RNA sequence: GGAGGGCCCGGAACCC
RNA sequence: GGAGGGCCCGAAAGGAACCCA
């Protein structure tokens, strides 16, 4: 089984995006050209590992990788429209609120979403995994939660989102009371 | 041998007294040789024999594809009684065992808010309509929408998400024209949930 | 008219 | 204090977490 890079990690050069081809003899070729670049780990049993990493540019032209080949999903790329929504008046009686982000309209399905606030990653939120839409790209929302006191006293919180279609692949948006 | 995967039943399904539920036991990779399969259930350890096993079907991929379904009762399945579907087939060394129940654990009443269109969403044509869950458990939910008291098909729900107290929360977006949001409809979100009363709940979404 | 381009029949869908 | 009750402690019983006025 032939598995794809992380899609932040071909997002953000920090990361280093890599393919993954989990007696074994491996032989990689990048649009053909064979490559001696990858790097195996310890074993299992029975009937696997060895990593490829891949470049982020490579990657993001669709170059095909094999060991069984891979690339990058096909398609044209469309991209995400990025919405914050403040929490429902109903929920100002707990001690917790959720703050709303929505990501719509993009392609490929492969992004990251994360919420920070004063140029620091918030750390309670969760995002839901990318949903096929109607018109054929994909959507998601991620929650960020935080105590109702940090909203109400004026805290502005920004999503941030990180995509291949987006100019700069990054995109972000606040939000505030 | 052949593969065998069990469903359990539908969310609605087992929360609706005129609906029935019922678990579902599949087996592919069914063998000519002996396309002969049999099934053998059990609720908590007791077997029953009220399934309704369908004949085999031709597969394209030269396969059989054989199905037994049975029937279990509203209470038992979220009381968190055990359905356990075993498979014989010849062309299978040992029979295989299947086992299926509702996630353990206390249920939470999921929490419903419908939120509207952003701002910047007001400037487009088609805008969203956004209905949060959170907060319950287990996992199994149903959520529908309506514009006064009438049925909207045009939205597409998130599959649940572990939030980071042990409970689930999941979204749910309605797609409609701006004009039918500024002209005063009334949406509204459903919800169907073991924690909820009388397993429903609805919460409604208009332009201010 | 171009030049690009998986989830309704190479195309629709999807930067000038 | 009363009653229930998978995704950190505990090897596990079980508990933290999670309706009762
Ligand atoms: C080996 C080979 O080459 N032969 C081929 C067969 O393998 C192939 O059959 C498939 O085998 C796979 C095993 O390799 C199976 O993988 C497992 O898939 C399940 C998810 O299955 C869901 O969803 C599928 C699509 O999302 C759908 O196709 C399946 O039929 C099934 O749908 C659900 O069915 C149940 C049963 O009816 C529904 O139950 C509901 O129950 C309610 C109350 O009980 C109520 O009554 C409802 O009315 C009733 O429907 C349920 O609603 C359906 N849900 C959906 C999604 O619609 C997945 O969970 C498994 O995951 C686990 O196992 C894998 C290992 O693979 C692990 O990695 C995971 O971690 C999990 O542990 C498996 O992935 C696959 O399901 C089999 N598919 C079928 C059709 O049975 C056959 C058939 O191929 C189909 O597709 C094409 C090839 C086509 O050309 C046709 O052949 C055919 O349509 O083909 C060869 O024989
Ligand atoms: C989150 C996760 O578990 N995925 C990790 C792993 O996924 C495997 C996955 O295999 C998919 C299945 O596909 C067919 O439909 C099946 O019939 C099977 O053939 C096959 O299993 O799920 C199975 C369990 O069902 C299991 O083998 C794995 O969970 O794939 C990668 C490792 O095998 C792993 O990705 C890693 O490597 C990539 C590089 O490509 C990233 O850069 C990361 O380093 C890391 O995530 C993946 O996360
Ligand atoms: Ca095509
Ligand atoms: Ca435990």
């Amino acid at each position: 089984f032939l598995f794809p890079p992380k899609p932040k990690d071909t997002l953000m050069i920090s990361r280093t995006p890599e393919v993954t081809c989990v007696e074994v003899k491996f032989n990689w070729y990048v649009d053909g050209v064979e490559v001696h670049n990858a790097k195996t780990k310890p074993r299992e049993e029975q009937y696997v590992v060895s990593v490829l990493t891949v470049l982020h540019q490579d990657w993001l032209n669709g170059k095909e990788y094999k060991c069984k080949t891979i690339s990058k999903a096909k398609g044209q790329p469309r991209e995400p429209q990025v919405y914050t929504l403040p929490p429902s008046r109903d929920e100002l009686t707990k001690n917790q609120v959720s703050l709303t982000c929505l990501v719509k309209g993009f392609y490929p399905s492969d992004i990251a979403v994360e919420w920070e606030s004063n140029g620091q990653p918030e750390n309670n939120y969760k995002t839901t995994p990318p949903v096929l839409d109607s018109d054929g790209s994909f959507f998601l929302y991620s929650k960020l939660t935080v105590d109702k006191s940090r909203w109400q006293q004026g805290n502005v919180f920004s999503c941030s989102v990180m995509h291949e279609a987006l100019h700069n692949h990054y995109t972000q948006k606040s939000l505030s009371l």
